[PDB]
C-alpha cells in the first residue's frame, strides 16, 4: 500500500500546531506508521534538499529546517500521497486555498510550517532517508472496513 | 421555499461522523426539519438508486447502504441543494476539495459518508421517499432575518 | 446493555446546537441507536413530566418543550445513563462546570437546552414513551473492542 | 526579508454579531498568522455607513444596505502583514455565500449575499482608506509579535 | 422572567494577544450565550493600569505587575447577562492556572498565575467600576439579540 | 517559592491511535503551553512493558497490563514544564473514565478503565524514570520556544 512522508517543519513546533496537523490526517482515514519528533543534523537535512545545492538559498534552508525539531510522519493509504499534497495546499501559504493546512495556517513560503511527498518515489525515498527502518510500525486498523470497501 | 435531503452514510456512524456532519449544516445557516437515524430496507435503497440499477456495482452498493443504520436528513433554505453539493464535496474523497467534507473526512468513493440530492426535484423525491407524512417538522428560526434579507 | 434517553430541547435546536451535543456523546464512545426531530405534543409532554403535573412552573416545563421541535436520542452504554447526566451538567447552566454541556452552551435554568434521564428506569420509561415500535436501531460498532475490555 | 507588509480591514457585520461568529472569525485571521492592530466593537452612524459605501449610493439595494450595517453593533477590524489585503478576500470568500467554496468564512458559514457576514477591504488602497475612516487616530495599536519570526523569513 | 442583567469587564492581557487567543476566549462567552456590547485591542497607558490596580500599590509585585499588563496591548471587553459577574469567573478558572479545572480558560490554554490569559470582574460593584475605567462612556454598544427568547425564559 | 521545570512521559495507548486521538491529545497539551520534547509512535518489546508496569507485578491482572500494551502501536510523549506532571494528570482525569470529569480526557473521550486511551506519569520520579525507559538516549529534542516568555514569568 502507498506510503507517503509528511514533515511539519520547525516553525509547525514552534507554533504549537503538532497536533492538529497530525489530526487533518487522522480525521481523513489514512493511517499513521510512522511518528518521531526529531532533531535534523545538517547532513541530512542538505542531503534532502541535495538538488538545491548551488541555489541561492541553500543556506537559509538548511539553517531553518535545523532551527528546531521537526515532527516526522510516514502515512499509509491508496492515493495517500496526492491527497496528502491536496490537504497540505500550493507551496506559497498566501496562495494556497482556505480548508488545506497552509492556506489556514500559515502566510510565509520561507515559514509554510509542513512538507508533504510529491510523489510515490519520492514518498519511499524520504520515508528511507529521514526513518530508520525499524522505526515504521505496522498494525490493522479496525475502522478499514469502514474507510475503503 | 427550496428542500434537500441529506443522508449520512453506514460509514459516518461507524465513524461517529453524525453530530460533526450536522454542525457543518447548522454552522452554514440552514434549517434542519427532518431527522432519524434509520435502518433502510433493501427495497427502498434500490429505488433510491434507480439510476443505477444496471451497472454492475449495483448489487455492492445496495447491501453496504443496508450494511447498518444511516441517518436521513431534511434540510431547508434558498439554494440549499446546490449549497449542500458544494459542501458534501466531490464522490471521490480524494478529489474532493480540503473543506468540503468529502475532502476532510473520506478516502474512497465506495465509502463517502454522505448523499445529498443532486436538485431540487429529486430533493423533493428523495425526501418522499425516505420520510414519511408528519415526520417533518417545519418551525420558524430566530435567526431567521439575519440569514435572509 | 445500559440505555438512556437524551433530548435537545427547543433552544437546542433553535441555537443550532444540534450536532454539537450529538458529538459530545459519539466522541465520548456511546453507541447512539435512536435518533428523531421531533414535534412534542401537549399529552406527551405532560406526561413525560407526569410526576411534575402538581407543580406550579407544569405549564410553562410543558410549553417550553412543545415551544419548537426536539431531538430525541436513545444512547446505549455500560453507566450511560449516570455518565450523560454528568456530561450534560447542573440543572442551572450558571452552575453546571465548564466542561459539561449546559455550563459551556447555557445560561438558565429555563433554556437549559438539554436534558437526560436521571435513572436506569427512567431511562426505559422515557425512550418507551418517545421513541415507538420499530424507530430504534441495533448494530454492532466496529470500534467495540477498543471502547470497553 | 524586504517584503511590503501591508493593513487591511476587515469587519464583522450586524449578522455576524447577532449570530455569535465574532470570536470564530477573529480565530481564522489570528490562526493564519496575521497581526491585529486594531479592534473595536462599533455602531456606525449612517453618515459613516453612505461615505464607506458611497460608490454603492447610486444602487437600488443602497437603502436597505445602509440600514442593514447600521441595524446593529459591527467589529471593526485591522490586520497586518505581507499580503494580508489578498490573503483575507481569499479566506472570506465570494460575495455570494452560496457560492463560496468550503474553507472560506462566506462559504462555511453563510447563505446569502445580504446576510454575507463580513467585509474585507479589495484593494490595498481601499485598506488603508477603510482603516482611515472606521479607526479613529490612536485606536490602532503596534506591536512586535513574538512568533515574528517563526510566521516570516 | 423578569432578572437583573448584570455586565461585567473581561479583559485578555497582553500574554493572551501574543498567543493568538483573542478569537478563542471571545467564542467561549459567545457559546456560552451571553451578550458582547463592549470591544477593543487597546494599549494600556501607565496610569490608568496602576489605577485599575490601586489596591496592590503597595505589593513588592506591583511594579512588575504593571510593566507586564503594558507591555503589549490587551484586549478589553464588557459583556451582558443574569449572574454574568459569577459564571465569565467560573468559565476562567482559578487564579493558578496549573490549579484551574479542565474545562476552564486557564486550566486548558495556561501554565503560570503570572501569565494566565484573562481577568474577570470578581463582583458586580468591580464590573462596574471596571468597566466605567477602562472603557469610555459612548464605546458601549447596546444591542437586542435575536436570541434572546431562548436564552432565558 | 519558585518550583523547577519538571519533565514527564504520556503515552497514548492502543486504543487511542486506533480510535485517532493521537492529534487530539497531544494538541490538548501544546494548548496547554507545555514543550513536547519527545514524540514516538512506537512498537513496544515485551521486556520494556514488564519493567513500565514493575510496580504491579504482584498482580493478578500484571499478564493482561503487559498483553495488551503490547498487542498494538502506542505513541510515546515526554513533555516540559514546571508542575507538568500533576498537570498532565489533571487533564487527564481519573482512572475510570465514567467517573473523570467533562473537561478531562478521559472525561470527554473514554467509557471504560481497560480502555482508558492515555498515561500520564503518576510522580516527577516516575516521569523521569518513564522516560529513561521508552526513549532512546538520543531521542529527546531541546529547544528554546519562542513563547516561553509570555507562558512563565
Amino acid at each position: 500500500v502507498e506510503e507517503t512522508y509528511i514533515m511539519v517543519k520547525p516553525d509547525g513546533i514552534q507554533r504549537g500546531l503538532v497536533g492538529e496537523i497530525i489530526s487533518r490526517f487522522e480525521k481523513k482515514g489514512f493511517k499513521l506508521i510512522g511518528l518521531k519528533m526529531f532533531q535534523c543534523p545538517k547532513e541530512l537535512a542538505e542531503e534532502h534538499y541535495k538538488d538545491l545545492s548551488a541555489k541561492s538559498f541553500f543556506p537559509n534552508l538548511i539553517e531553518y529546517i535545523t532551527s528546531g525539531p521537526v515532527v516526522c510522519m510516514a502515512w499509509e493509504g491508496v492515493g495517500v500521497v496526492a491527497s496528502a499534497r491536496k490537504l497540505i495546499g500550493k507551496t506559497d501559504p498566501l496562495q494556497a486555498e482556505p480548508g488545506t493546512i497552509r492556506g489556514d495556517l500559515a502566510v510565509q513560503t520561507g515559514r509554510n510550517i509542513v512538507h508533504g511527498s510529491d510523489s510515490p518515489e519520492n514518498g519511499k525515498r524520504e520515508i528511507g532517508l529521514w526513518f530508520k527502518e525499524g522505526e515504521l510500525c505496522k498494525w490493522d486498523s479496525a475502522l478499514a472496513t469502514w474507510l475503503r470497501e
